[PDB]
């Protein structure tokens, strides 16, 4: 049975957890707690260990899961489209993490929220003509986008008010039966968003 | 003929330029200058346009180039190994870019250089038993690592003194005949490393 190790936070691994649940894959987690500051080629968290594949790097892990289930794309062109959406989502998600620990969070937050709409608009447009980011079926960047939306909603609860197709998208991901079940389950990690020491999305509760 | 658009800087695209030269691929560049602040799904620089594939996101572009030439890996496991090295190199490269524009660069530089050795050591070890990062043949993360080494050498010319296998690796990449030729050519962009407004690796010369 595959093992996924990470902090007991959403953080970098939450989209991977959503994907695993979507696929109904069986896995156990090694969940590291706040005080728990006390082979694998590139030691880090997260790590993914299955049947003697030992992986670090969050993107390598999610892509591996996707790949194993033939979700990365059929041809070089389709694969690049997936990697493009992937990078575009990460600009949002890292955009948050990059300031979340800063003394100046509240100030930096202004500049991030200022640029967020232009970032969201590309996904908005992508979704005017498509059910999920890559058309009719779910791909891993759908879960990365879900996680990003969930996060920026804590930062600014109105950030999606100008974006109805993103709102419906996020409800749609939540309506997927495997995902609905996971979100209501005891395995779901609601909080924190970032490491507990974060100025934003840190702490033991919202 | 494929078009690669980016700033006329090393920046995010330098490893892609090295890969293209390695493959002896023919391409033209759209090079945007400092004052030149005045379809494509996710508008950005860099962009890669070939035969009606219109790509943004630097990683999507390099991976696409690799993919087209069957360099991304044979099986899900090999592909994940490549994506792992990729992410590991990016921790170094983004590590630089993340502070390069900061008022506090000189201070932040201390903490980055402090953590760099532990990051370099994993590649050092990888290279005690392998010619290139993935064994006998070159893969795209080899060029990403090359670019990262070139950059941190401007930051700290002694950072590789404890790492002989990295030193020999960087000489080895340079000895590849296509790369040696490119480095001495008129297409080679030596400087700047970051956007010209950067506190580190910016400006018109070293």
């Amino acid at each position: 049975s595959p093992i996924l190790g990470y902090w007991k936070i959403k953080g970098l691994v939450q989209p991977t957890r959503l994907l695993l649940e979507y696929l109904e894959e069986k896995y156990e987690e090694h969940l590291y707690e706040r005080d728990e500051g006390d082979g694998l080629e590139f030691p880090n968290l997260p790590y993914y260990i299955d049947g003697d594949v030992k992986l670090t790097q969050s993107m390598a892990i999610i892509r591996y899961i996707a790949d194993k289930h033939n979700m990365l794309g059929g041809c070089p062109k389709e694969r690049a489209e997936i990697s493009m959406l992937e990078g575009a989502v990460l600009d949002i998600r890292y955009g948050v993490s990059r300031i979340a620990y800063s003394k100046d969070f509240e100030t930096l937050k202004v500049d991030f929220l200022s640029k967020l709409p232009e970032m969201l608009k590309m996904f908005e447009d992508r979704l005017c003509h498509k059910t999920y980011l890559n058309g009719d079926h779910v791909t891993h960047p759908d879960f990365m986008l879900y996680d990003a939306l969930d996060v920026v909603l804590y930062m600014d609860p109105m950030c999606l008010d100008a974006f109805p197709k993103l709102v419906c998208f996020k409800k749609r991901i939540e309506a997927i039966p495997q995902i609905d079940k996971y979100l209501k389950s005891s395995k779901y990690i609601a909080w924190p968003l970032q490491g507990w020491q974060a100025t934003f999305g840190g702490g033991d509760h919202p």
